[PDB]
């Protein structure tokens, strides 16, 4: 009953908290403490949710790169008494996002899928954001969608409808996977699937996260694997 | 000095018309010989380079899945005396277009070009029939465009610089490999680099190849691990 499989790619099958933390330390040397820079990551994201909440409300689109370079020099002002970049160094901090790793169920995971299921990304980030997170991350897909191609970020009823009719299916063949209770919301008022992986280390060890009860979505699970296990994939 | 390879996909990358022989014969049984819906493949080939020709003329674009499927119907009526199909099988022969096979070059190629570059379909087909000849020509990419996509084919300029926006790089940076010289010569016209793979058979046995001559694109190879070779791409094991 299902054709294709859409993720959330951000924390649903990459870590991006690890990796923007180890990215910048690595970038910056020891002008920055590792406990400040963790607490710049996370404001970094709380930045980017934000922005990206305001531009939904105004029906606007706006490049993911630009918000997350604009949101850095934001901050970089902010801290500005601790540390310093130089121009360069900004745009080398903003790549980090273009630079997520995997967690270690996803590559796998996603192999284990595609005996039965086509498996394509649904993300917010710009379209070659992602295909460089395909490299960073060992994503490998049948098709990579971006709201750069609609216009619009999800939750938009525009992304996902235009990801069903892209893909040549139903929306209704659509199962949705994602770590976010929004982004499969937004699926279901469309009428397609939903699965949601559950990540406790997201937002890192004393992060938080609204609590997924069984029986809201259609699945819920703790790995791709496991998803690719109650839809029937062989194993190996 | 280049980040991406843009392919051509059908004949470029993949044996259309063994493909669209052998699918239409088991179809349609003894309905129909080969030799006849050989010459059916070749002029259904042929009906859907002139549409996308006229199309392009117009600036408009349309569903190459209906481009397919006008085209047969009206091939359906020439033939209409040696051998008839329902309209279940005209979608099920017209399926047969995103079932393509590849030729044998072609995955071990692509394999070897990313260890230096970005490899990404940018074919005229609809976005859901090259996800479709991913899995039956077994083709593994960084992504995949479509007309469908910018709303207009190749040659249009449109395609290109918008699949250099989309990929975040300049179209100098693209590299458009392709069997075919109109969209290398397209392709320059934004600036990017041309390779051209000869595709002997692309027509069958007794088919007629484009002569290419040295010196008209950047790189004239026989097959895609071979131009990986000569852009110093490592070896596969």
């Amino acid at each position: 009953q299902f054709r294709a499989l859409l993720f959330d790619v951000q924390g649903t099958l990459t870590d991006f908290r690890s990796t923007l933390i180890e990215h910048g330390l690595s970038i910056l040397g020891d002008r920055v403490d590792r406990e400040l820079w963790e607490e710049l990551v996370d404001q970094w994201r709380g930045c980017y949710r934000d922005e990206l909440d305001s531009l939904v409300k105004q029906e606007k689109w706006r490049s993911v790169r630009a918000v997350y370079r604009d949101s850095l020099i934001n901050l970089l002002a902010k801290f500005s008494d601790s540390f310093c970049a130089t121009s360069a160094e900004v745009e080398l901090l903003t790549d980090g996002w273009e630079r997520l790793r995997s967690w270690p169920d996803v590559p796998s995971g996603l192999e284990q899928l595609r005996s039965k299921y086509l498996v394509a990304a649904l993300t917010n980030a710009d379209f070659s954001a992602i295909v460089n997170v395909g490299r960073s991350a060992k994503l490998q897909w049948d098709a990579v969608l971006s709201a750069q191609l609609f216009g619009a970020y999800k939750p938009h009823r525009s992304t996902y409808e235009g990801a069903a009719t892209l893909l040549g299916i139903a929306p209704s063949e659509i199962l949705m996977v994602a770590s976010h209770a929004y982004a499969l919301e937004a699926a279901r008022e469309v009428g397609a699937g939903t699965a949601y992986v559950r990540r406790p280390l997201e937002y890192g060890p004393t992060g938080r996260t609204e609590d997924v009860p069984d029986g809201r979505f259609d699945f819920l699970v703790d790995s791709i694997s496991e998803l690719a296990d109650q839809l029937g994939c062989p194993r190996l």
